[PDB]
């Protein structure tokens, strides 16, 4: 899918930009926002076409509160604000955001330029509340040092997991995306042995091999994020996480971004992580990662995006 | 689409070759030409397989006259010669061409070698009437200094814009292509300010952002080439333009090549450019660009191409 | 088309690994084999994800006999062990193989690592009988010096040639693959003149242009491997051949690997090559190439593969 | 120069990291800092070897004050703190910095990982006071839209311009570097015409051709930064400038970083920019660019660095 | 040597531009020419710096007649016009040229742009008389289908062969370059068998292996271009030949460009090719290649180039 | 630094070929060997020129014994056959080799082709005794999973460490190279914990950071291979190690290849490794790595090489 908005299914990239903005109160602000996002293919090609490879992509997401301001009588079945979670020691807050731009490219400058053109076009109609510059870290590792993104669905399976189909045909081809900006405690993580780290995650560190059943803790990240229903059907999500950080402020981070045809799946994964299964048996990754943001957005198909609102 | 003839929807390339040929009078010349173009996947794979990336593509176009020589029993709905335009200031000539080979690859040698093999195979049966060696110029620019090709439809919109469908099912998967070789008057172009040039085109020069509606002149290139039907639906074409030139002859050029499921879209862009909308309000880009060729070809699907 | 097993239609790669294995007679062994191959997308992603480009692929093949050990019924319409051939001068041996792993990537390391993880996971349950490290040789050439793989089908023509369709619907999207590890007689080939070699293959050497119909020997590799049915319709296979070799053992090989929706096409090609058409008029490529292995496998669709057992 | 510390003459890179640090008061802080920087080839190889291409480089700079703390017995001839400038309209502040790490690589992760390892190794002994993540912007442009770095000396001229030689043989192979973090007023810049901007810079915008002598304003950036001695010999510096910014904070920046065997060349460029030549005739580029930092460091040769 | 004029020793490139121009009669034309070529590092960096790799190079050459117009009292020891040669069937003409720009890059656009800027700067002061767009053809082959450039000297040996040293220290670091634009007769070449072609050249076609002594004809291209003196010292030149052509005009070509510290070596090679050794035993490549141009230029070191004239 | 033989100082490559040969006792054989190796720049350019990047290199090594057959006097100051070692637990065998071809390139095909042309040109005059196909493994790692080659000297430090200088002026620009083909015990290595492996090597595994002085075992590979003379001056070698292996034979190797201007440094490292410092305190890398070959060669400068015989 070359230079087309809402290409949710793009392969991993060397660089990414995650921009979360809050729309202004007024009807003017609301219309400018609609004009920019509905014509997003403009900037996308304006920038992307300058690179022969055409690696630039941009996925627009819209929050529940803003959606109801521009499309009151027509709504995707599962659009609602991020559901906050409160475990005994770790919490997943719900933080503001009306707009997500999830930008990917083979180069930083491409992501920066598109972001620059998008922010410029929005002007005073919206305010950036979160901005993260993602980058590939060695052989697809996260800053905890583990290969990150492995078990992502691909092919037909990626389409099945991520994109709305017959269940909500008015919004077929859309998706739901949840973001959380995680910051790690590197000191504490480094006090663990590699083997203990492998138990937290559920895979070997260097070689990235899944631990067998008999050595795989019931609270391992992989175990808790494996969703099987009563029918025995596996439910998967599509992740585009990227490393980010700042040496001077001592921030080493993982940006979580997960797409699903039904946010119920992602929410369940989160419930199992923060609250545990069985209860209290929570994901130990959370001892070393703290979510600073939590926002859900609806990702409209192109046809629906181009219609807003107008 | 890997090494398949008539791959109309290929992305941009670093290099291209546009070859226009006129076929000979004789029944033998006609048969050779048909033998060569119907088996075009041979040379295509013979060279293209030699590159790991497999970037090589070749689209064959056939002119109206030549088609009538080989298939008088059925005709694509819109196949006719290129229509000349005579405007208030500028004109678009209709020039000869029975065959088009639109060749694209990541490297010159691939384009050149495919062209070599095609011309050798055709021998005395056809003559090259136009030959242009296209090349990418920095970040997708044309020699006027502007990013060129930006608003090309992509993906589904691209197939919808370019590929023949239910409206003419006998030639489903085919397309129509129009070529014009433009030469630029560079010194004249350079006497304009950047702002003047931006108003001629419709976009900012370095940053390639569309001018807002209220700074967009009604005769801007972008404005005249925006085709909107009465139900408000835009109609787009697929452009594969490349820079070319010769320093010794002071040629600095843009090869125009546009594909559409219905050439009337492209033709209307041309009329609106050359004659103006409203009439008189012609495309200033034509004050700095002169077409030395103008030819329309039908682009058969693989199936149809293979049966010729 | 990224990091999904049974991706038959992948484009040529710079590196290859061809692993052929026989399985243990044990029941523990059968089960292990099934766990490994049914969950093959695990290792494939474990390795492949580490490369940004995602060039790594792995096609799993299962031999006729081992297939019967894990699928009583059902069975694919044309699954059977490799038919050996005994021709006037040259012979195609049918050699053992229960499992094929056809691995391709842009790098050696990715191939080797994936293979290492597959071999480790199988442990004692299976044994390697043939291991070939394939590599791209200059501009897609084999060690005989000719461009190799040129006339391969592409796009929809490739899918139609290689993938089981409406005609065997329980196994739709599967394929049949035949391998033969050919070793070459270099010095004998070198005594031919370029023009003689061109007669043998059916195409010009440097330029890879197909010889004229009137200059085309009736026993040229190309003509022998051209299949046209009675209605005039051509039938093609998908080749993924790679060069391999060893300098000290003086081994110089082409690894043949061909996929079809029906091995009837491949087997006919092999007959025309080894027996000849007319009989005795065999493929001269065989005078300089000797097959050291010969094994047929069924390539299950992704769904079929994941369901064992 | 492959993975050697103090490789001053490296070509441009897709990515960079500029880290400025102030060292702590204590004798222990001083020893840790010295241990880290004297063994800098460890982290450098520890990360850099992991990339086949070996694009990773790291240059260490030491400020005047910190140097006096570690080597009071000998001093490079021109080491002093950065001199503040107060001009008619604009000023260049002198801001703190004991250590500079100028890191370049083909990839962000390499720069980041080296920076991570250096900061971890330094621990409580030093504090990061400035951190900028530089990136190439299209075809070597800065965020003002101009090709930036064009007239850098190369090869022998580069070593002659940047490396200390016979004039100070105790520190042969060393250099002097000045950094300034510039932030741009983009909306103001955009109210100029392209022609106006070209006159501010001294070169045409898209094509990066020097303006002829008679269209060159006497206060153009290029004009003011051309240093010619009384025998007519030009004196050049080596620039490694990179774009940077933050969309949320509306920061759009150019990190200035310039190397010279004698910082007085660079300093004179700065005075001619900030105060003007003649006085009052200051660099208009400063009407759109504001320096938030200004720091001078000495760049020791490997030998000297390793002995600290 | 990054983005520096007169880098004679550059490695092979995917693209090249050879421009040969004739300077105008007048003192004005003469000064403009001097101003452009002496400041050539300007355009070179103006263009080259826009490509991260920095693959662009430009070597300026100056003909004998023009040299004497701008530097009458100071002259490289061996600067003279191209010496024409007349064999019984094949001839090497001497054709005009005051200026050579030999431009190389990884991309066409870079070579084109620099050429464009050079021609623009020269204006009416000079006229292009030859222009060739060179391109790599597969694995460094020429259009005759043979690997071309193999036996080029590299390292110290390239410097020793190509660049003026102590023998003429006023011009140390300069070189002498000869160009000939050859057009091939592909029909005639294709009537030969591969083996006969291998005998013409002196190397195997596909594998590019030198034929052994006992199967190597005394008139093979390789034999005739092997220069050994009485002392037994081999003398080599540095070649940067490139394919070029035009399908419509049926031109398939090899552009010869050879650099040497003393053009005597190149001239001897040419004498042996066109006249034979022994006499009449000429280079059979010439049955299939016809020189349309022949011009010698002096290539000044940077310091000398920057001094002209002024 | 392009397509010139005896380019010792080349950077790491994606592919390697290590060819070790013994020469015939014949005089015809001696002469052929000399013609091939003295004119090695021929094949090197014949192959290397076909790649735009020019990544192909070839270093020719000549064993002590064969050297004596073609150079009566002169002789390099420190040329001698590989000194074998017999340590408390582990042993370094000294194995045959007259010729070493150390070939590196960005592609396999370039390596293989060059090697094929060298073997063909030598014909009966020599025989391959060891052939290793080296490859880059992920981010410059060996099969033990550690970054391998990190502390290699660079720039002038590399030239000074590896190239013969003023001290043996007839052979200035030459080098001495030692090879050992190590095979690993993977499953034994895998029973160690990451932290134990880190103790064995001397560096962190993922991040490749050198362990603190106070956490550094006195028998860690790093400490054992650190050479500091009596005046305090460090002495380094240049390593070009590559991974190799075979899945079916269960071979997982590191090919050691180290260049020094004086093999005294390399041999001391080898002693500290095999014998230990103090004695018995040997390199634990040796508990999981066994050398199957061991051979020293002189690397002549380009001038010296071209002058045989
Ligand atoms: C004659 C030389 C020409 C030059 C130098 C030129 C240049 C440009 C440029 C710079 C753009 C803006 C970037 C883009 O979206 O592609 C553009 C757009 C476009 N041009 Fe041209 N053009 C030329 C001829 C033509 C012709 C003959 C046609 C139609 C037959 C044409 C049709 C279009 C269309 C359809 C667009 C996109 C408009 C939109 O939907 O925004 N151009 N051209
Ligand atoms: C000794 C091992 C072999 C070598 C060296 C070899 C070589 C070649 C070459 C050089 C070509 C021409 C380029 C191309 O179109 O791919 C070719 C074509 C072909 N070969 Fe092979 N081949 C070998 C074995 C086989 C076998 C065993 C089969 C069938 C089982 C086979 C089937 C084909 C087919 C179907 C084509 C395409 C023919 C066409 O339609 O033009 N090859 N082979
Ligand atoms: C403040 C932000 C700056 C911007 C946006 C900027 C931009 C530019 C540009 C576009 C050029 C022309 C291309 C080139 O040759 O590099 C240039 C040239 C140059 N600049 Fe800057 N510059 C800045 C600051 C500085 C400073 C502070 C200095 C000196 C301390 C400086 C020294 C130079 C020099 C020496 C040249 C080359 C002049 C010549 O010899 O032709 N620049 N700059
Ligand atoms: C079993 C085969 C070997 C393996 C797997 C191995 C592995 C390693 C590793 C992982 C490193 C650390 C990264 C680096 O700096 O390169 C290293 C360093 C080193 N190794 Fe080896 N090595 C092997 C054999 C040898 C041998 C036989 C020698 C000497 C003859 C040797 C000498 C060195 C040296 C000199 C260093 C750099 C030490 C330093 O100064 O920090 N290695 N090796
Ligand atoms: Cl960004
Ligand atoms: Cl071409
Ligand atoms: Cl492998
Ligand atoms: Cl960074
Ligand atoms: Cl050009
Ligand atoms: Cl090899």
């Amino acid at each position: 899918a070359r230079l087309a908005p809402q290409a949710v299914l793009t392969p991993p990239s060397a660089a990414s930009l995650f921009l979360v903005l809050v729309a202004g109160d007024s009807d003017d602000d609301r219309a400018t926002v609609c004009d920019v996002i509905s014509g997003i293919d403009g900037p996308l090609k304006a920038v992307g076409f300058r690179e022969l490879a055409g690696s630039l992509s941009c996925v627009v997401g819209v929050g529940a509160q803003f959606w109801d301001r521009v499309s009151a009588s027509s709504k995707p079945a599962h659009l609602h604000p991020f559901v906050p979670l409160s475990g005994p020691v770790h919490s997943a807050p719900s933080t503001p955001g009306d707009l997500l731009f999830h930008i990917k490219a083979a180069r930083k400058d491409l992501c920066f330029e598109l972001g620059r053109q998008i922010v410029s076009a929005l002007g005073s109609a919206a305010t950036v509340v979160d901005e993260v510059h993602g980058f590939r870290y060695f052989d697809s590792r996260d800053l905890l040092g583990f290969v990150d993104g492995t078990e992502n669905p691909t092919d037909d399976d990626a389409a099945d997991s991520a994109l709305i189909g017959d269940e909500d045909p008015d919004f077929r081809g859309g998706s739901y995306v949840i973001v959380q900006k995680y910051l790690h405690d590197m000191s504490a993580w480094n006090t663990l042995s590699t083997e203990e780290q492998e138990r937290v995650i559920g895979r070997t560190k260097l070689e990235n091999v899944e631990l067998d059943d008999d050595a795989q803790p019931s609270n391992s990240h992989v175990t808790l994020n494996t969703i099987v229903d009563d029918d025995g059907v596996e439910h998967d999500i599509l992740l585009d996480n990227m490393a980010f950080g700042s040496l001077g402020e001592a921030e080493y981070g993982t940006y979580f971004i997960g797409y699903a045809k039904d946010p119920a799946v992602t929410e369940l994964m989160l419930r199992r992580m923060f609250l545990g299964e069985p209860p209290g048996n929570y994901d130990r990754v959370l001892d070393f990662s703290t979510a600073a943001t939590g926002t859900l957005f609806f990702v409209p198909s192109r046809d629906v995006l181009e219609s807003l609102g107008d």
